[PDB]
């Protein structure tokens, strides 16, 4: 409730999620953020270059940008399952390897690249990963904290590596975690998590509603989550979460993601053009299903540089509240504005927005 960003449907509603590796951004780059969002979200890696850990260049960004829009909510973003090294909490991690998970033949539980995955179990565990977040967002400057990779907390292979006993209790360790996250950081913080995801063999809608606030849908149209099936299943869980009072995060992708090999070589004003012509789509989508606290991204992928600062014309134009609800027929979905009419067909993939 009062703890949310302050939402309009004045215009089509935007956040931000990205991180700037190579420094904080620059004062065109956050008047730009500040000016045009009430929420963003800075990703691991951020400032790292100049400011050497995530913690101290996301806290510096969120001065700035405050500084500019007193009324920006800025995500500190901290992984609920991997350790990763571009933070100053890595190197304490490093010294409780009391915590450290491992497979069933006691082999150190690590993704690719030596990046250990998470006990979340283990209480000391828990009380330590709580602090970083509550130091971040309480001491700190942030707002709230971003907690990503619950899907591959949930994945059913885990059972594979731990056993039954173990998955079960990382489970409920999850649960723990988010709500020792909330005990600590307190009820005027946000709470944002990495999400609904709807794909053939598996999906997750909003979860943990009495603790959390916000989720993030992070595949939108792409990934294993384009077809119309999945597609609808993400616009209703969208509609059906923030019409119960929670804040929904659509990320939409401009064409390609930044997985695609042949389009993230494409030049710049080639991927500008292909952006340009890919949003009518998701924007559709979006607007068809939205809500009071939903929020579109729109960009081809997590740096700075993958479109996140770029802007369009549909964006800047009077939208209004709603005013009716969605109507659907079959695959398509309609939605009346007060400034705008939206249709979607998401078996064509066709779509409409009459600006008014």
């Amino acid at each position: 409730e009062s703890h949310y960003p302050e939402f309009s449907w004045d215009t089509v509603p935007i956040a931000f999620h990205f991180g700037k590796s190579q420094g904080l951004l620059t004062k065109e780059e956050a008047e730009f953020v500040a000016t045009r969002s009430n929420f963003i979200c800075l990703e691991k890696g951020h400032a790292t270059r100049t400011h050497g850990t995530t913690e101290a260049g996301i806290e510096a960004e969120a001065r700035q940008l405050k500084n500019l829009n007193p009324k920006m909510k800025v995500i500190f973003y901290w992984n609920t399952f991997l350790d990763y090294s571009m933070f100053a909490a890595h190197k304490e991690y490093a010294k409780h390897p009391q915590w450290w998970l491992r497979t069933t033949t006691g082999e150190l539980d690590r993704k690719k690249g030596q990046l250990m995955r998470y006990d979340l179990s283990n209480a000391e565990f828990r009380n330590w990963w709580t602090n970083v977040a509550a130091k971040a967002v309480v001491d700190g400057t942030c707002d709230g904290v971003f907690m990503d990779a619950f899907p591959q907390i949930a994945s059913q292979a885990n059972r594979k590596l731990w056993g039954d006993e173990k998955f079960e209790a990382i489970q409920q360790g999850l649960q723990d975690i988010i709500q020792e996250t909330r005990q600590k950081i307190g009820d005027d913080k946000l709470i944002v998590y990495n999400g609904i995801r709807s794909t053939p063999d598996w999906s997750a809608g909003f979860d943990f509603a009495e603790y959390t606030d916000a989720a993030m849908i992070e595949h939108f149209g792409h990934f294993q989550s384009a077809s119309k099936e999945t597609m609808l299943r993400d616009i209703l869980e969208m509609q059906r979460a923030a019409k119960a009072g929670k804040i929904v995060v659509l990320k939409g992708w401009a064409g390609f993601t930044f997985i695609d090999d042949q389009a993230m070589r494409k030049p710049l004003t080639q991927k500008r053009r292909v952006a340009k012509d890919s949003l009518k789509f998701p924007l559709a989508c979006f607007l068809a299903g939205a809500q009071e606290n939903c929020y579109f991204i729109y960009n081809w992928g997590y740096r700075m540089e993958n479109g996140c600062l770029e802007w369009y014309p549909e964006f800047d134009k009077p939208l209004g509240k709603p005013v009716g609800e969605m109507v659907r027929d079959g695959w398509k979905l309609s939605r009346e504005y007060k400034h705008a009419s939206v249709r979607v067909d998401l078996e064509s993939k066709e779509a409409e927005i009459r600006w008014r």
